[PDB]
């Protein structure tokens, strides 16, 4: 139930 | 589930 | 059951 | 399943 | 069973 | 299967 | 078994 | 098989 | 759950 | 219940 | 809970 | 109730 | 509680 | 109530 | 309480 | 009420 | 859908 | 929705 | 959505 | 929302 | 959102 | 928010 | 947020 | 906040 | 925050 | 605060 | 804080 | 304060 | 504080 | 004060 | 204070 | 004052 | 900019 | 199969 | 820049 | 299935 | 740079 | 499901 | 560089 | 849920 | 290099 | 919850 | 290389 | 809580 | 290689 | 509390 | 390889 | 309290 | 110079 | 879907 | 030089 | 979604 | 040389 | 979201 | 050579 | 968030 | 060779 | 946060 | 070979 | 925080 | 081979 | 804090 | 083989 | 604090 957030 | 939000 | 979201 | 939404 | 969506 | 929807 | 759809 | 539908 | 916020 | 924060 | 703050 | 802080 | 401060 | 301090 | 200061 | 000091 | 405009 | 603007 | 501008 | 700016 | 600028 | 700057 | 600069 | 500097 | 510099 | 210095 | 230098 | 020195 | 040196 | 010396 | 030397 | 000497 | 598709 | 979309 | 999609 | 989004 | 999304 | 965000 | 997010 | 942050 | 965070 | 920090 | 932190 | 430090 | 620390 | 040290 | 320490 | 030492 | 476009 | 362009 | 663009 | 560009 | 950009 | 770039 | 950048 | 770069 | 960098 | 680098 | 670095 | 490195 | 390092 | 290393 | 080290 | 190592 993951939630990855790349900013860059 | 799993999610990607790659900004850039 | 992935969901990729590239913005960029 | 799997999904791509590449904006750009 | 992929579904690519390029916008750009 | 697999699908492409490249807009642009 | 691909299905490409270019719009542009 | 494989298919192209390039609009433009 | 789990979360990623990778800046860079 | 993790919360990763990469800066770099 | 648990937290990551990896700088670098 | 951990709090990791990597600098490096 | 518990804390990590790993420099390097 | 620990406090780890790695320098290295 | 308790403390760690591991240098190296 | 310990105080560990590793140098190495 | 494509457009082009040349002035010269 | 492509757009082209030549100026020479 | 794409745009281009050439001056020369 | 692509943008292109040629100058030669 | 992408931009590019070429001068030459 | 990509940015590109060519100079030759 | 990304930037790039090429001179040559 | 990525930055790129090519010089050849 | 990342920087890179390539000379060649 | 990453820094990269290529020289070839 | 990280630095790297490659010469070759 | 990481430092890297490649030479090949 | 870390350093590394690779020659090859 | 870590030090690393690779030679291959 | 640590040192290491690998030759091979 | 650790010292390491690998030779393979 | 509607569309519709059938195969087989 | 079957397929359709809308735009603008 | 709306959209809508159906399959199957 | 079904799918839609909005932008700007 | 708003957004909205629906599936299923 | 449902999803939305904002930027800038 | 604000942000906002909602799901479900 | 809900989520937001600020930068710079 | 400020920051702010909210969840739930 | 709530979270913030400062750097440099 | 200052810092500041708040939680809760 | 609250937390801060200094370096160099 | 100074330091300073505060908590609570 | 409060804490500080010096090195080298 | 001096040192100094304060607490409380 | 207070604490210090010397080496080498 | 001045320009406008309308579609739909 | 309106449009604008200005020059000079 | 001067430029402006408007959309939506 | 406004835009601007300046040169010279 | 001189440059400026404005968005939003 | 303002921007600047200088050269020379 | 000389360079400057401003943002926000 | 100011910036600088010098070369030569 | 010579280099300098400034930030903040 | 000043910086320097010398080579040669 | 020769090198120097300055920070702060 | 000064630095030096010599080789050869 | 020969090497030297200076710090502080 | 001086340093030396010899090889060969 | 031969080796030497000096410190302080 | 001198050092020596011999091999072979």
């Amino acid at each position: 139930f993951k939630f990855e957030f790349k900013f860059e």
